[PDB]
């Protein structure tokens, strides 16, 4: 009720392709207790599509969720934040400008740095509304996370875009101006150009994610002064659900049972989602955002949220945001809940034949597949989406 003008999301969505399997049924054919995907990595079912289905087709599905004709004339950027490129030089950002019929004078890119990228547009939206409070600007997480039929990381697949839209007044999550963020160059997770899975050190991974929290956090607290306590939640980039588990557990150790107890309990309700999808890489932190505030039932306005998002490479960031009066009006809920029950259950083989399935984009080609905004054409490696 006084103060600087807020900013931050507005509106926030999810998209995942129509068709998952269950990690049981992926188990039983890789041979493996079942409890290793359950417990161990701690995921249920695995988002998986089809050649005809791309980034922008999740990103134009994410979007169109949330976008009225107003905020269309207001956006005055969009940017797209991704590791799974399909050019090297044109941003997907501008074919989604086109689809999602936004005004022409706006600024169109794509950021590129592991997981990170959306969280970087997400700050970057945030100082231009700032600046510019009557316009709004569209960031969107998009990703294809695969490793391989019968590979190490199969288990952690994933696929899907989070849109959100970033506005002076914002309905939802007002971010505030705390930001701490981290640059290291090592080596845990990277792709060269000319590779379709990425190369990875497992164990440099999982050291490197789990103390850049710790470095991000304990710098914030010098800054800031604030502690757990002063958190009512806390959402976590993961790439998979027990390894955001693990980062966290080792950072608040020296808390109070209550302190513990309360965080662990806000933790599971935020990877509510992730547990039925997979990795959305950008979209991941982002995601445990929405199923944080659609599966809690005791978070309030005026609660503060802390985010943590990395990427590997690496790069991370820790920001907070507070609660909305109003915010629970304003999410989707049912609709994600429908998207998520609506899809259709592969077995192993159909499974591992839409997985198997290439997109040659040298070739002219139609594709034909029932989803708004999936791939109808290649002609001259220039794709069409159906709309």
């Amino acid at each position: 009720s006084t103060g600087s003008m807020t900013i931050g999301i507005d509106k926030i969505s999810f998209f995942v392709p129509p068709y998952y399997i269950d990690m049981t049924a992926l188990a039983e054919a890789r041979n493996v207790d079942p409890g290793k995907f359950h417990i161990g990595i701690g995921q249920d079912q695995m988002a998986v599509n089809p050649i005809s289905q791309d980034i922008v087709t999740f990103a134009a599905n994410a979007a169109e969720a949330i976008l009225t004709k107003e905020d269309k004339e207001a956006i005055d950027m969009v940017i797209v934040g991704t590791e799974s490129s399909i050019d090297e030089s044109k941003a997907a950002a501008v074919v989604l400008h086109r689809l999602m019929g936004i005004q022409p004078f706006a600024r169109s890119f794509e950021i590129k740095e592991a997981c990170y990228g959306a969280t970087a547009g997400l700050q970057l939206a945030k100082n231009h509304v700032a600046l510019h409070p009557d316009k709004k600007v569209l960031v969107v997480a998009a990703d294809i996370a695969k490793y391989g039929l019968n590979s190490g990381g199969e288990p952690t697949q994933g696929a899907g875009a989070v849109a959100m839209l970033v506005s002076s007044e914002p309905r939802i999550l007002a971010l505030k101006e705390d930001n701490v963020m981290l640059t290291q160059d090592i080596y845990d997770f990277w792709r060269p150009t000319g590779h379709p899975y990425p190369m990875v050190d497992g164990p440099l991974s999982n050291e490197t994610y789990i103390q850049s929290f710790a470095q991000v956090w304990d710098e914030h607290k010098k800054r800031t002064g604030l502690d757990f306590a002063d958190y009512d939640a806390l959402a976590f980039h993961i790439p998979y659900t027990k390894m955001g588990k693990k980062a966290l557990l080792a950072k608040i150790s020296d808390q109070t049972e209550a302190e513990q107890e309360r965080i662990l309990a806000r933790y599971e309700e935020s990877i509510i989602y992730s547990r039925r999808v997979g990795n959305l890489y950008t979209g991941s932190l982002y995601l445990g955002l929405i199923s944080l505030l659609e599966n809690a039932t005791t978070l309030t306005a005026g609660n503060q949220i802390g985010l943590f998002s990395y990427g590997s490479g690496a790069v991370a960031e820790f920001f907070t945001g507070e609660l909305v009066a109003g915010y629970q009006n304003h999410l989707q809920k049912e609709t994600h809940l429908a998207l998520l029950d609506n899809r259709t259950e592969l077995s192993i083989a159909e499974y591992e034949a839409m997985f198997a399935e290439t997109l040659d984009t040298d070739i002219d080609q139609t594709l034909e597949d029932e989803l708004k905004y999936s791939i109808s054409a290649i002609n001259n490696t220039v794709r069409s989406y159906r709309n």
